[PDB]
């Protein structure tokens, strides 16, 4: 089964990668299953401030690493994101901050938990979604 491990939150990269305390080392991780837009898209600075108000608020940050690959052809890690309980990477999806995205099968345990957020945001026309 998968298993949450602690983390601190030193840096929000962007919306869906941040750069963490693990193990007492800096790593960077890349949110898995999920794809915010960047920096200077439309939402890209909402996606990047909902990550920066994690780091601000959230008391405990825990990572899950999935059942396959854990470590992207960049060096990022691939994890899905908690805070204070909250998935981040569904939270996102949730919000219409981010699409489902990069959702190979090796790595797709919350696939379907994130499908299910995207659809609600799609249905409320939020962020990303109020976009024809
Ligand atoms: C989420 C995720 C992204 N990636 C890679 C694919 C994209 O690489 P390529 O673009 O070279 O194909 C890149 C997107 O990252 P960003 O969305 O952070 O730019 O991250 C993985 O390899 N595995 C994953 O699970
Ligand atoms: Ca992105």
């Amino acid at each position: 089964k998968l298993h949450k491990e602690p983390a601190t939150l030193i840096k929000a990269i962007d919306g869906d990668t941040v750069k963490l305390m693990y193990k007492g080392q800096p790593m960077t991780f890349r949110l898995l299953l999920v794809d915010t837009p960047e920096f200077n898209e439309k939402y890209g600075p909402e996606a990047s401030a909902f990550e920066k108000k994690m780091k601000e608020n959230a008391k405990k940050i825990e990572v899950e690493f999935d059942k396959g690959q854990r470590t992207d052809k960049y060096g990022r890690g691939l994890a899905y994101i908690y805070a204070d309980g909250k998935m981040v990477n569904e939270a996102l999806v949730r919000q219409g901050l981010a699409k489902v995205a990069y959702v190979y099968k090796g790595n797709n345990t919350h696939e379907q938990l994130l499908r299910k957020a995207e659809a609600q945001a799609k249905k409320e026309k939020l962020n990303i979604w109020s976009e024809d």
